[PDB]
């Protein structure tokens, strides 16, 4: 008793907005460094009738009956998690119910330290995300630091991490986890010298390497599992995977730690496990042990280091001024525009950017930088070659920013009334189209 | 830069597992009351290009642009929502972006009243959820218990809520909020006398209708808007939606709660929106609408019905002596069986039902009941006459249960010993395989 008309007759409306959606995806300049596109296959997983099936609970100890092939599922997905950023089942835990990166990192914040428990986290401002506890004079911006007590630790006025100020608080402060894996921050972690601070005031180490992820699993850069109690990650970055989320646990460094976690996760948090989400991870994890993958994620750091080269060759100041991994922080203060004015700008060349502070801001309202990322456009068969290219339309989108302030004043209600009908940002836009619109497209 | 090989060749262990889960659903009678079968339209949209955007925020007001698609299908699924519930975009909200039903009910719940905040619930052995405050004396299980203060209330001993002791409780608590809709409660809701309870108390009303969503929507049962303040639903239930939720607000009893909500599920808990979801949400929601939904759900309620007379009819018990909406507790207790041991039973000759407490239960471990639900046959294309044979199959299952108790004994690692082989089970199995298998199939 029901309809299978395809979605096309079904809901033409609805269906209509997808196409355009698809469009422009395809005819964009992707450089949000979070975002990726994800193959057929994955897509093939996500809309699998398997997200028919509740099994709240675990493999083998599931509430319901019936749930033969979705344990072998969710037992194969954390295989796969554990081979693919090379940790033994022995030594380390993985739970891959978490249904995306908040989740994951607030149910593992819970099941380490527990309701009033003392975090300590990177201050969104300085790189980190907002569930490390982020929270402003007027409000607690994050359940993490309102579930929690969380204490904030900044970068110096380069974009670094610096360690003694971490040292600083954490003996003062005396937290029970301290948070490192970022969400701007477009330099490696040094792990070990967190690890070694956290013995010091016997707290948990905790890294979030969602922005990282495929880099840690290949080898390329700094490995948390050599120093972490817990690793969380998100699967949709630069891991290239659905939306979802894993937590990881290190059972030998404190046993008595994947009861805690999983009981976090459910029944804690959350119900039902989302087992399309599952099965698209699982398929995913396949492609990142592979050594093509390996190849695709050198390929992300090949193109972040020509991007900023490039960048800096235009004379552009870069936060840290360069980049380890995918993602550049561009300082846009010398040019007196701010980050929203040039997201603005970007947008209608068909430039996906995103505004993002730099240490100088004081506050969130008014970022004065912007943030990129390759993995996306590494997806799309860009090479470092490209990267000139790319970076050469950012700078035309720079200019054509400062010369629109200049015409319309400073305001952001006044700046987006020059952007409409500029003939060179159509120009503009019409060359990010064809070349874009060209590109290999998942 | 990527693999477009299809999930088969890819991924052909997964995919055969996936063939298999394919295999399982469509050669069994699911009487899980949580589950549903969606149509195709629905999972064209669940793996859809859309999920690959990040859009924090709401629309009109994201953090990032290149969302222009995305506001339109927020919008669009915010309206059908409305429509759908028959409420005005006036005098209510609703909030498109919570993960799944666990989430939305922890997201509205901290909205309202915030940490250490205190909330009253039905417990969970007598029909209420997790995320409704439930706890046991020896650990706080669900989030809910222990971000919130918690109290719950139990139903008497004919499985229905005594709103005297609802009563008794709020004036002596004084709770903020008090939430009714549950997960395995077989009749409406009295949501007068709640909202009257809560003015006395000067507490919310909250109304968690993933259960009965689609009688709530189509006019069958009782409409809680009347008198809530905060409704939620799941979308993945008798609504026969993705896996998803919803939070409607009523604006008008409280204005500047909007804003609560919204902030709650962004940035308090969640960050970036699924847009599969959402769009997927948006899909079934125009099904809602129509009146050929309102035929199925007509249809489920018949179903309902005539289940539960047919098993009075061979002398079963059923909590509240019957049913007014899609679902069905049986109190085994008169065949000295237990749920579990008629779960086992019943995934051997591939029906789906559950386990579930009854009000002269203790303990959670050992529940004298199972339930079934209507909705996901109802969605196959079974009729009212086809109930009997499906409560033919149940009676049968208990008799073989009953059976294998007396030749293994009550232990339950005995009794599964019992399980494999047995003559009548492989011939249950068989009529169950051979009827479920040829109904339609979404
Ligand atoms: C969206 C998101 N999620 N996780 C994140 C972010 C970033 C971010 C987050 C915010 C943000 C700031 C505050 C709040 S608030 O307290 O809820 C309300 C408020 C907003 C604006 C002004 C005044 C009050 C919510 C989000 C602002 C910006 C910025 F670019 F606008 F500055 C960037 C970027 C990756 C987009 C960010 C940075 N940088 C970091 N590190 O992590
Ligand atoms: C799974 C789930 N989710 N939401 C729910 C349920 C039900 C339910 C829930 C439980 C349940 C009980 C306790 C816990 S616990 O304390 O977190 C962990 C624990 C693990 C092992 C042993 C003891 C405790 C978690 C779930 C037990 C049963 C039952 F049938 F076994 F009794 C049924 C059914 C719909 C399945 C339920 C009922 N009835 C209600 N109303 O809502
Ligand atoms: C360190 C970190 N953790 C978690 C998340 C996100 O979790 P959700 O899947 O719940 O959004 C992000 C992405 N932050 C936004 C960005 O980089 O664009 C992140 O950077
Ligand atoms: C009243 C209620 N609320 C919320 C949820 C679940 O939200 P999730 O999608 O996070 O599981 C359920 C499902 N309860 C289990 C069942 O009825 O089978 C429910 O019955
Ligand atoms: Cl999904």
């Amino acid at each position: 008793m029901f309809n299978n008309e395809p979605l096309e007759q079904i809901d033409k409306e609805l269906h209509d907005i997808l196409a355009d959606e698809e469009k422009r995806q395809r005819e964009t300049i992707n450089l949000i460094a979070s975002e990726n596109l994800t193959n057929g296959a994955v897509r093939e997983c996500l809309g699998n009738r398997v997200s028919n099936k509740y099994s709240e609970g675990y493999p083998k100890k599931r509430y319901y009956g019936g749930n033969d092939f979705i344990d072998k599922i969710e037992e194969l997905c954390q295989k796969r998690a554990l081979e693919a950023f090379n940790v033994s089942d022995e030594e380390w835990g993985v739970n891959v119910q978490p249904l995306s990166g908040s989740a994951a990192n607030v149910q593992a914040l819970y099941a380490l330290v527990g309701v009033k428990g003392k975090i300590m986290g990177m201050h969104l401002c300085s790189g980190g995300h907002l569930t490390h506890g982020f929270f402003d004079e007027k409000k607690k911006v994050s359940i993490t630091s309102d579930m929690f007590e969380s204490k904030l630790y900044k970068c110096n006025s380069q974009g670094y991490v610096d360690l003694d100020a971490v040292r600083e608080m954490a003996l003062s402060f005396k937290p029970k986890v301290i948070i490192c894996g970022y969400t701007s921050y477009p330099r490696d972690i040094d792990y070990q010298q967190f690890r070694q601070i956290c013995d010091e005031v016997n707290a948990y180490l905790f890294a979030d390497i969602s922005h990282i992820s495929s880099f840690v699993a290949c080898n390329i850069l700094n490995n948390p599992f050599l120093h972490a109690d817990v690793v969380t990650t998100t699967t949709h970055k630069i891991l290239r995977g659905p939306r979802s989320a894993l937590i990881f646990f290190n059972k030998k460094r404190n046993p008595g730690i994947e009861q805690k976690i999983n009981s976090a996760v459910f029944p804690s948090f959350q119900g039902g496990p989302h087992n399309n989400k599952i099965a698209a991870v699982a398929c995913q994890l396949k492609e990142v042990h592979s050594p093509a993958f390996k190849e695709y994620t050198q390929q992300v750091l090949l193109n972040s280091k020509a991007l900023a080269k490039a960048l800096i060759s235009k004379q552009i100041d870069l936060v840290t001024n360069g980049t380890d991994n995918h993602l550049i922080v561009v300082d846009l203060r010398k040019f007196s525009i701010t980050g929203s004015k040039l997201q603005e700008t970007c947008n209608a060349i068909n430039v996906s950017l995103n505004k993002n502070t730099i240490p100088s801001d004081v506050d969130a309202v008014s970022p004065s930088g912007v943030r990129i990322g390759t993995p996306a456009m590494t997806t799309r068969g860009a090479k470092e070659k490209d990267m000139e290219f790319i970076a050469d339309v950012l700078a035309r989108a720079i200019k054509i920013t400062v010369d629109l302030q200049e015409q319309y004043g400073k305001k952001l209600v006044d700046f987006k009334k020059g952007l409409p009908g500029n003939a060179q940002l159509q120009q503009l836009k019409q060359e990010v189209v064809t070349w874009a619109g060209a590109l290999p497209f998942p």
